[PDB]
C-alpha cells in the first residue's frame, strides 16, 4: 500500500482529524512510499526501531511517538539516533495518540475493558468511560484478576472502597487526574496505568477502590488491536511487538 | 506567635517570595491569631487534618496544600470537608511547595542527599542538584540502600548504566521529567519520586541507572527538617506525623 | 483375610506385576498372618504408623513405601523406628507406587481427573493422561478451582498460557519433568504436584499454564479410592488417614 | 578478550576441570571470538537470551545452560529458538555448574551463608557446608529472615525442631535430598532451594527446622559475585539481569 | 506416697481450694492408699484408663475429671465403664481444673505463653492472661506458629486484623468467649481453643486475629508441666500420656 | 405490610409464642412501620446490616439476633455500631430462634435432614429428630456427602463407628452436647455444626460416627426457607444472604 493511503485509512478507521491532541497523529516521519511489512508497539523506543530494521519493516506504528507539544524541536541525542534509525532505513513512523485511546472498538479503553471483563454502560467524560464487571468482586480479588489478566502486579488502595466492586470507571495510561471525576460520577473503583501522590488521597477520601496497572500494561490493547485489524482488512503484514517498561 | 509573623518567618528562612510557584505559598487558610501547637506532615489529606484536631494544633504545615493552579475554585466533596475540618475549629493551614523542595539546608531535595549520603556538588537546573555517592556503588546496591534509608522499595531500572554508580542527581517527587537534561549533563544515576511511561526508554537509550524512589517517601525530608528547624528555633510545639501513602 | 491373599488380591486388581518400578509393589514388610483392620495413607511416615498402632490395625497400605532403589539398605534413625514400630506390633506394610498412579479407575491420575472435573481423553506417555476440562475457564479461575478442590494453593505460572483451558495433561507427584512431553502435544495447561526450576522456563516458552498442585495433595485419590474399593469389595475394615504434608 | 581466553580464565578460577558434572562446564555454544559486553543470569531462557541480544552482548554466562545427562540431542522447540537466538548473533554461551555452586569464595553455597549471615565452620559433603548463624534465633524469625534477605517467602517445616536454631547446613538449588545426611551430622536447621514430598518427613521425623528458599532464589549469589569478580579483574563490561523466577 | 497426702501436696502447690468451680477438684475416686506410678492426661477418658491399668499404675490425674455442675449422677454407659475400671482395680482418680489452667507456673495458660514465645506482662480478667509476641509477625504467619507448635492446623480469622501482630490475650480450652473482653483492653490477637458462631463476628468487628487452636491442642501444657513438677519435687514415677483429641 | 403484622404472620406460622427461648423471638427492634424490601440471612452480623443498608431494605429477619439471656445490656463496641445502623436508618430487626430451628417443614433441622437426604422419623429430644438415610453408606462416604451438599468439609470422628451407617440423629448449630443421648437413644451416626473436647471421646466410647459440620453452614437451611416461604405467600420482597462464617 502507499505510505499516504495507510495514513488516510487508519486515520479514518479512527476518525482522527477531528481529535485535538498534544502531537500530530498519522505519519509522523516520512519513509519509502510502498509499506507492506509493518512492525507496531506501544512506543518508538530504540528498541521497537532496532527490531523494525532488522525485521525489514517497511513502516513502524505506535500508539506513543514524537514531536509532543512544548518539547525541544532540536535534534540530538535520544531523538537523533532513533530519526536517524528511520530516517537512514527510510522506514516510515506513524503514531497514534488519543484516537487510539478513544475509539468504540479498537481503543485502548475499550480493549480494558474487553480484557478485565467490563461490560462498556457510557462515559463519563470523553477518555473516561464507566460500565460494570460482568463478575463484581472484593477489592483484594479484583487486584489479583488486573494483575492475572495484565500480567502485572498494580498498586491497589481500597482501605475504604465498597466491599464488592461491581461498578468501575477507567482511563488508560496516565489517566489518575480522572479520579475525581470518577468519584463524583459514583463508582465503586477507579482504574488507571499510572499513580500520583494526590490520587491516594482521592481514592481513600472519597471510598473507591484505586488500581494504577500500568502505563505499558494498559496501552498494549490497542495498538495490538489496530495491528490484527490491519492484518484482517488489508493484505499488509504487520507484526504487533511487545517490549515490556515497567512503568 | 501570631499567625502572620509565622508565616513572615518561614517565608523569609525559605526565601519564599523570589520562587514561582504552581501554588500560593504561606498561610493558605487562616485560622486563630495566636498559634503555639503545630502539626506538620506532606500533605494537608484529611487524615492529617483530623490528627491536628485530635491533637488541638493551632496550626498545620505542609509541602503540598491547596488552591493549585487550574483546579476548581467551588468547594464540594473532599475540599468541603477539609476546609470546614479547618474553618470550623479556627486551625491555620500554611504550605510551602518549592521553596521547601529547593531550600539547601532545609530543602526536600538537601535533606534526601543527606539522608543517602550523597554530597551535593552544584545544580544542574534550579530543582535539580547533582553530586556524588560518598561510596560509589553498583546499582542493585544502590536500590537496595535507598529502600533501607527510606523504607520502601524503589523501582529501580539499571540494565544499561555505569557498573558502579558514582555521581548522581536527582529531585525529589514528580520530578521523572527532569531526566533527560540530567542525562545530556553527565550522570551516572537519577533518582526521583514518580516514574511515567517514557522515562524507562530515557534510563535505557543514555545509560543511566533510574529510581523511582517514591513521591511521598523522598518528600518527608524537607517539611520534618523545617519542624525542627521550627523547634530549635522558637517556642512553638511543632509534631511532624508521617501518614504513609505508597506513590 | 490373609496377608499374602489381600496382597494378591490388589496385585491383580491394579494389575501391578506387569509395571517396573522404582521399589517392591505388594507385601513389603510382613506382619501377623490374619488381617481385618487396615490404616491407609499416602506415605508410610513414622505419624501414619503411630496411627495404625493406636487404631490397632493389622496392616497398612501406602502409595509410598520404602526401599526406594538406591538408597541406603541399613537400618538406623528414622528407618529403625518405622520398622521397629512395624516390626514389634505385627503390622504388614504394603506399598503400590506406580500401579496406584495409573489404573483407569483407582488410580491417582484417573482420581485427580475426576476430582477436578477432567474428561479424560487419551494419554501422551504412560503416568501422562490428557483430556478436556468440562467447563473452560481462564487460568486464575482454574488455580482457584485447583484450591477449593484440593483444600490447597497451587502454584501457577500462566504467563503466556491461552486465554481459555480447555485441553489439559497431568500427572500427579513429581511429574514436573513430563511438561514438555505434554507441550509437544499440544495442551493449554499441564498440572503435577511439584515444581523445579526448569519447569518454569517450560511453561513460559511454551505457551501453557503450569499448576504445580502440591505432590501430597494429588496423591490422596488412589490410596482413598483404593481404601473405598477395599471396603466395598471385602469385609476389611479399612480407614484412610490424610495426613497433611505442604509438599 | 578473545572466548576461548575467558573460558580458561573462569575454568581456572572455579577449578573446574577436577569437578565431575550433570553438564559441560565452560563454553557451551561458540559465538565471536572477540569477547567485551558479557550479559550473566541464573539460566540461559530465551528470557534471559532476549535481554542479551537487545544489550549487545557478546556472550552469556549462566549458572544453568544446556546438554544435561540424558537430555536428547535433538534441537527442536525451545532449543531450537534458543539456539538460533544464540547462534544468529554469534554470541557465546557458557556456563559453570557444580564449580559454581561449591567455589569457597564465589559460590552459591558461599554467598548464601554470607547473605544470611552463616559463618562458614566445615562441611559435611561437597555441596553440604555447616556452620551457624551468628545471630541465633528461633525457626519462626529464621524464616522471616531467609524471606527478607532472599526477598521470597520460604516454605517452612519446623514442627519438630529446636527452640533455637544456631547450627545450620545448606545447599541451594535442588539439594533437598541432602537433608539426610544433614540430620546424621547434626544440625538445628537446613536450607535449600526446593522441596519434595519426601523432604517433609525427614525434616519431621529427625526434628529439624527445614526450609525451601527458592531454587532461583537461591542461586543469583554464585553467578552475581562471578559477574563482580569478572568487573574487578578484567576490562569487560559484565552486568547480570535477574529474570525472576518462583520455583 | 499416700492418696491424701498427694491431693494436698497438689491442692497447697496450685492454690486450689481458693478457686470456685464447675467440678470437684483434688481425689475425685479413691482407690489404693499407697500411691507410686502415676500416669496423667489432658482428660479421663475410657482410653487415658486403659492405659493406666496397661501400665499398672496407681493413680491418674487430669485436667478434666468427672462430676461436672448439672451432670446426671447415675452410673450408666460411660460412667460405669470408667467407674468401673478405676475401682475394680483401685486406682486413684485426681483431677484439677480451673487451678490447673490458671497457675502462674505450671497452669494451661502460662505454659502456653512459654510455648508460643509470648512474654506475659498481665492479665486482663482471671483467665485471661495479655503479653507479647518476641516475635511480632502477620496473622498468617502467627497461624503458621501456632500450627508447628502445637501440632494442629488451627482456625485462622483475621480479615480485619492489624498487618502484624504483636499484643495478644489469650485463654486456653473453650475461652471463646473472653474475645469481647480481650478487644476492649486492646490486643492485636486473641488465642483460644473452642470457636463459637458469634466468635467470628467478634474477630471481624473488633479488627483483630482470632485463633481457635485446639481444646485438646492447647490443654496438655499444664497437666505435662504438673506430671514434670512432681517427677522433680518428689519420688513419684510419673507418666504424662498425649492420647489425641481434634477438638 | 405493617411491622407488626410481619412479626405475627411469622409468628404465627412457626408457633413461636409456645417455645421457651434464650432471647426475644420477633420484633427485636423497631424500625418503619412499613415494611416492603427484607434481608434475610444467619445472624444479625454488622456485615448483613451494611448489606441491608446499601440494598435499601426496611426489615432484616435472621436465626440469630440481640438480647440473649446472661449478656451486659450495656450499648458500647459492636452493639453500637450495630444499633445504630438499625435505628439510624428505620430498619426493623426480627429474630427467630429455637422456632426457626424445630419447625416440621421450615426449620434448620428438618431442612438439613431434607438437603442431606435423610428420611424424619421422629424425634429422641425436643431439637433432636432422627432418622435413615435412604441407604446405607460407609462413614467416609457420609462425610464426603456432607462436604457436597454442605459445601464445607465436616470433622469427621469415626474410629469406633460402625461398618455403614443407617441410622442418624442431628441437631443443627451447637448441638454436640445431644450425642450421649442420641447414643442412649441408639443411632449409627450424630451430626451437628459444631465440636467441643468432649464430644469426641463420647463418640468413641459410644461407638458412633460423629460429623461437625459446621454452625454457620448447617443453619442457612430455615432462614432461608422462611425467606422463600414469604416471598411465597406474601408480596414482600425477600433475598436472603449467606454471608460465609467458616465456624
Ligand atoms: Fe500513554
Ligand atoms: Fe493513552
Ligand atoms: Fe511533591
Ligand atoms: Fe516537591
Ligand atoms: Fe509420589
Ligand atoms: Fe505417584
Ligand atoms: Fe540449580
Ligand atoms: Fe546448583
Ligand atoms: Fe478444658
Ligand atoms: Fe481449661
Ligand atoms: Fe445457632
Ligand atoms: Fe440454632
Amino acid at each position: 500500500m502507499k505510505n499516504t493511503e495507510l495514513e488516510q485509512l487508519i486515520n479514518e478507521k479512527l476518525n482522527s482529524a477531528a481529535i485535538s491532541d498534544y502531537a500530530p497523529n498519522g505519519l509522523q516521519v516520512e519513509g519509502k512510499e510502498t509499506v507492506q511489512k509493518i512492525v507496531t508497539g506501544v512506543t518508538a523506543s530504540q528498541a521497537l526501531l532496532d527490531e523494525a530494521v532488522r525485521l525489514g519493516a517497511d513502516a513502524v506504528i505506535v500508539h506513543h511517538g514524537y514531536f509532543w507539544k512544548g518539547e525541544s524541536p532540536v535534534i540530538r541525542g535520544m531523538k537523533r539516533n532513533r530519526l536517524k534509525t528511520l530516517l537512514a532505513n527510510d522506514i516510515n513512523l506513524y503514531g497514534w495518540h488519543l484516537p487510539l485511546d478513544a475509539h468504540p472498538e479498537l481503543g485502548n479503553n475499550a480493549q480494558l475493558a474487553a480484557l478485565l471483563g467490563i461490560t462498556v454502560m457510557g462515559e463519563i467524560e470523553p477518555l473516561v468511560p464507566w460500565g460494570e464487571l460482568t463478575m463484581p468482586v472484593p477489592g483484594l480479588e479484583l487486584a489479583s484478576w488486573i494483575e492475572a489478566r495484565l500480567g502485572r502486579k498494580p498498586l491497589w488502595c481500597g482501605d475504604t472502597g465498597p466491599e464488592v466492586v461491581q461498578r468501575v470507571a477507567w482511563c488508560t495510561g496516565g489517566g489518575q487526574s480522572f479520579i475525581d471525576s470518577a468519584a463524583r460520577f459514583g463508582v465503586d473503583a477507579f482504574i488507571t496505568g499510572e499513580v500520583s501522590e494526590q490520587t491516594i488521597h482521592s481514592a481513600r477520601e472519597q471510598g473507591l477502590h484505586f488500581y494504577a496497572a500500568g502505563h505499558h500494561a494498559t496501552e498494549r490493547g490497542g495498538i495490538r488491536a489496530l495491528s490484527e485489524w490491519l492484518n484482517e482488512n488489508t493484505d499488509l503484514d504487520v507484526t504487533f511487538i511487545d517490549i515490556p517498561n515497567p512503568a
